[PDB]
């Protein structure tokens, strides 16, 4: 009886040194991922809108043409919802696809309906479209380094359709493409030909990422069972400032702090959760004060903070897959 999945209980990051974080901080391009990645989502996308279509094609489009061995699966299904029964697609894009296990990447690319409203339309800037294209440009900053998968670990990054509820949070409007693609996943063997393990036991740690993209954000350390990745986002945080390879930023306002919450924060990791997944949650609390206002836009979000968690998450995905 093979203990594979206990591997991810010890498993350690291979640090990198000044020279390799200077590269890695000169390797993403904020404007690029702005212009490329971003503006492109900045659109209404709700679930079965025409929108939701352009952001899926946007997403599969970016990943397709990058060097590494990408690949795409659209994870459609349908739901019961206030509406009645609709269908939503997830998009999982995985490199080493029979690896055992994989870091996942994951944010919500749905945007929340909303009529509009004295001619404004809902983007969500922060929530998640900004999540959508750190995700995107990580892939493009990262790729030749990727390419060199083609420790049986990889990484796989899931864009979830359906985080958001049709009207306010319930337990059974909300969540769709993630309560979808927990069960599904639960339920899959791997690596195939698996007689007792499934995809679950091969995620070695959900990285979902939310609500980024406005000033200040503080992130607090959710999980006993992550905490050690948690410091290690900090420690990054750390030397990369001490480095001088972080914009307009201080310790004293720094992202990842010390500090705790017990509460429970809904999200597309719940499903994850409660089967037993270790959740690295990268929401801030507070939220951004725009949060599910029409004032979540773009020229709300904050630039170089941005640009300063696109490095700290590239090197902390670097160490994590020792590359
Ligand atoms: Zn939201």
């Amino acid at each position: 009886a093979s203990a594979w999945p206990e591997e991810k209980n010890y498993h350690q990051p291979a640090i990198l040194n000044s020279s390799a974080l200077r590269q890695i901080a000169e390797g993403t391009s904020i404007s690029e991922m702005w212009q490329n990645d971003l503006q492109p989502l900045l659109i209404e996308r709700y679930p079965g809108s025409p929108g939701s279509y352009a952001a899926r094609q946007h997403i599969m489009q970016r990943i397709q043409r990058l060097q590494a061995d990408w690949v795409l699966e659209i994870d459609t299904f349908l739901s019961q919802t206030p509406y009645g029964y609709r269908s939503f697609s997830n998009i999982i894009s995985t490199l080493n696809p029979t690896a055992k296990r994989h870091l996942v990447l994951a944010c919500h690319y749905d945007s929340k309906y909303f009529s509009h409203w004295n001619n404004r339309v809902f983007v969500g800037a922060t929530d998640a479209a900004v999540p959508c294209a750190m995700m995107l440009e990580l892939a493009r900053a990262l790729d030749k380094k990727l390419l060199s998968l083609k420790p049986d670990l990889s990484l796989q990054l899931i864009f979830f359709d359906g985080e958001e509820a049709f009207l306010h949070w319930s337990p059974q409007d909300s969540l769709y493409g993630s309560r979808h693609l927990a069960a599904k996943m639960a339920s899959t063997p791997h690596p195939p030909g698996a007689r007792g393990t499934s995809q679950l036991h091969g995620m070695d740690l959900l990285v979902l990422l939310d609500l980024i993209g406005a000033p200040n954000p503080t992130f607090p350390n959710f999980f006993p069972n992550s905490a050690r990745w948690f410091e290690r986002l900090q420690a990054i945080e750390h030397e990369l400032h001490e480095l001088g390879l972080l914009k307009d930023h201080s310790l004293e306002g720094r992202y990842f702090q010390n500090y705790s919450y017990g509460g429970v924060i809904q999200d597309d990791h719940i499903p994850f959760l409660r089967r037993g997944v270790p959740v690295l949650h990268l929401i801030p609390s507070p939220f951004p004060e725009v949060w599910h206002t029409m004032d979540d836009n773009e020229e709300n979000l904050d630039e170089s903070t941005i640009d300063n968690l696109n490095k700290i998450l590239q090197v902390f995905v670097l160490e994590y897959l020792h590359l």
